């Protein structure tokens, strides 16, 4: 690549998900590699987890988990965002355990696995507050009460019961404590009334680097999985022993001298206050730079940092270098490594008013990855 | 089907807008700007509509997103000006596409280039009348123009256009309007005094294609309102611009069930309910294309009427608050398509999420899957 690429280093990703594993002992891991594992590359980075001592993985689609086993990849794997006609029947051949949160999903599963003349491996769901997916407490006993049913024609194998927190990278928050403690109350009668899980997993990222008494038999760990820290409040990545994965860099399209007072970029929000030295970089918002990050955005130019210069467009922006010289083809950081004085997914998610889990997250297809690290099989 | 989320890119809508713009620019010709995957609509299957619609040349940012389209089976007049040093000139000489130079690193590059694939490059020059972006400064115009004519001469390249771009077209009436036209026909003419006789000499964009006649010359570049999104709401909607929108996010909800009042709803509960209702959970986030910052504004059509997205938006999913209304899980939400059709449009999301339609359109995620309705069989083969 010349204009714009992504260098995935793998190396990075095995280290962390070996710093999480110590940091919950007594409990198995899980590397979510959801959404084309945040960017990075969903099997490349699926085989490294796994290899660095990942027990389980996980996904929100089918087609997602789906794809990771057509990639030869095998040990557990489980995924939760369905819906009515997923391919219920495909998941269970490939024994992945699906999620189910209400009775149609439990009744779609069920005939799936009669038709495939297996069992299904399932977890039950609880809504412990977040308000999103899951069964909510007023309809846990009746939701049990099918599982064990289904369970005893030997239709389904309920594997696991779940839920997940709304603010745990708040930490303090009262709203914590309770879905934890609902957490507990909602497993016993479920325990009760007929149900052995293999496994109990309600934390994430930020849950599981601050709450030990949620870390139970399984964690789900995402975003800490490519050293990004879930929120500043929790530290840097430096702080959490975390290393970035993600290195996005360019290549400069021209460098010119304007005179003073001349309007740069679409609306003329950018007035040169001198005769100045614009370069011109060739990513823009489709390639996934926020929009919104106009003005503010870092980017690591001839040993200092730039700042978008004026309005964002679709496939490039402009940089005023001042007094500094630099040429077409120069190099470029839009974001990379702390440790090297370079930009992060954070600076730019403060810069667009966002969140670090979007920026990495939203990183275009148009743009390449280019891995180094891991073993060579890894880079496919 | 898909059956989570997918988006469907009506060929017919494209066929008639481009039908609609030629209608304007009478005696001009027509480029279609199919960059960034056609904004978003899918790169090689609108080319063909568009093309098979009337227009004459085809416009892309990146050599790549050229060489795809040519891959593709396209043919017919194409150029693309993003290049950065090192690019695959030889591979777009030989492909016969017209390429952009406005600084001399470039010239010497396709004149390299020109040379080892035995052929000669037709070059377009671009002047920066304005933009402050790219093409050349007022200052550097003879220089560039100088070594150009000189290029031809050798027999290594041939200037086939003189052109620039706009900053504020899509700004009704604005000064600098006006003041880029001004350059462009002094910095134009002057090139034409050195010698050089271009092919073509463009200038306009959608919204000066729409505004102004005297922006029009040999060719005008139209990329958004190809697709059936205005510009800009200062100039009217895709309705009174004669304009018919392409595309239509569609989701399957995938849960529905009823909280009791004052629980929360999503991360850092910033959605509380006012009391016992049904929650709907869409299944589609910012991983897909909704913009997390229309979080909480964001309209979409959930069982007879528009909902807004209740709290925060997440990467996969996000819910809505059917209030006392009943669905369930495989009922269809919309989440954008025709306002003409009572639906959320990309200026409504544009709005919510406090960006331009522009944006809303091309950032729509991979992860989402295409469907094409009406153009050609063949057109949606690629
Ligand atoms: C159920 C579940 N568990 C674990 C994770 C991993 O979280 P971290 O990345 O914070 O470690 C996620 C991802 N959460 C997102 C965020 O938005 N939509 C989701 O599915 C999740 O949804
Ligand atoms: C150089 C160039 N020509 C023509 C067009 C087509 O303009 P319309 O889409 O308005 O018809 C664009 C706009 N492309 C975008 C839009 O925003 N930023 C860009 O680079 C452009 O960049
Ligand atoms: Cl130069």
């Amino acid at each position: 690549p010349t204009r714009v690429y992504a260098e995935i280093d793998l190396d990075a990703v095995r280290a962390n998900v070996r710093a999480l594993r110590a940091r919950a002992p007594r409990s198995a891991l899980m590397a979510v590699v959801k959404s084309n594992a945040y960017g990075h590359g969903a099997v490349p980075c699926a085989r490294a987890a796994q290899e660095a001592g990942a027990a389980w993985l996980g996904t929100a689609t089918p087609e997602e988990a789906l794809e990771l086993r057509a990639a030869g990849i095998q040990g557990r794997i489980m995924c939760w965002l369905w819906t009515p006609g997923g391919p219920w029947r495909e998941a269970i051949e490939t024994d992945i355990d699906v999620s189910v949160s209400g009775m149609w999903a439990l009744d779609e599963v069920r005939a799936a696995a009669r038709a495939a003349g297996r069992t299904a491996r399932i977890q039950l769901k609880a809504d412990t507050g977040l308000g999103r997916n899951g069964c909510q407490p007023a309809d846990w006993a009746e939701l049990v009460g099918a599982a064990v049913a289904a369970q005893a024609e030997g239709t389904v194998q309920v594997t696991g019961v779940w839920s997940h927190f709304a603010c745990a990278d708040e930490p303090g928050h009262p709203s914590i404590r309770l879905q934890l403690d609902a957490f507990r109350d909602m497993l016993a009668y479920a325990e009760k009334e007929g149900v052995d899980p293999e496994v109990r997993h309600i934390a994430n990222s930020p849950a599981t680097l601050t709450l030990p008494e949620t870390h139970f038999d399984l964690v789900r760990t995402g975003l800490a999985v490519y050293g990004v820290s879930p929120s500043p409040e929790l530290g840097t990545p430096a702080q959490l022993g975390l290393r970035p994965a993600m290195t996005l860099r360019a290549s400069l399209a021209l460098v010119k001298t304007v005179p003073a007072g001349h309007g740069v970029s679409y609306g003329h929000h950018y007035v040169t206050e001198s005769e100045t030295h614009l370069a011109l970089v060739p990513a823009g918002y489709a390639d996934g730079i926020p929009r919104n990050a106009s003005g503010r955005g870092p980017v690591l130019v001839a040993g200092k940092i730039r700042r978008a210069a004026g309005r964002i467009a679709m496939d490039q922006f402009v940089v005023d270098l001042g007094e500094d010289l630099a040429e077409a083809g120069d190099e470029a950081v839009i974001l990379g490594d702390a440790e090297r004085g370079e930009p992060t997914a954070e600076d730019w998610a403060q810069a667009a008013h966002t969140i670090a889990y979007e920026i990495v997250t939203r990183i275009g297809g148009r743009v390449p990855r280019v891995y180094l690290g891991g073993l060579e099989h890894h880079h496919h």
